[PDB]
């Protein structure tokens, strides 16, 4: 198949960051409502992940850098 297919950003959840950190750092990253950074929090701390972002293979490497500064744990993967 194809390279040029759709990525998603993943942010796994950590015993360190605060439920309200990261819902901020959702916000200040991608400029989403507290609604939606708050249920993206709560999905990665009741699942485990939660795909926070999609687009691009490009696109979410920087969405992957910008969380690991952050000091948020975010990987990148092919979306099927
Ligand atoms: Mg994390
Ligand atoms: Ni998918």
């Amino acid at each position: 198949e194809s390279t040029e297919a759709p990525w998603v950003t993943i942010v796994w959840d950590d015993p360190v960051n605060l439920m309200s950190y990261v819902t901020y750092v959702f916000q200040k990253l991608f400029g989403y409502s507290e609604p939606h950074a708050t249920k993206l929090m709560l999905q990665v701390h009741n699942e485990g992940k939660a795909v926070v972002s999609a687009g691009s293979r490009e696109s979410m490497e920087v969405d992957v850098s910008k969380l690991h500064a952050a000091g948020l744990w975010a990987t990148m993967q092919q979306d099927r």
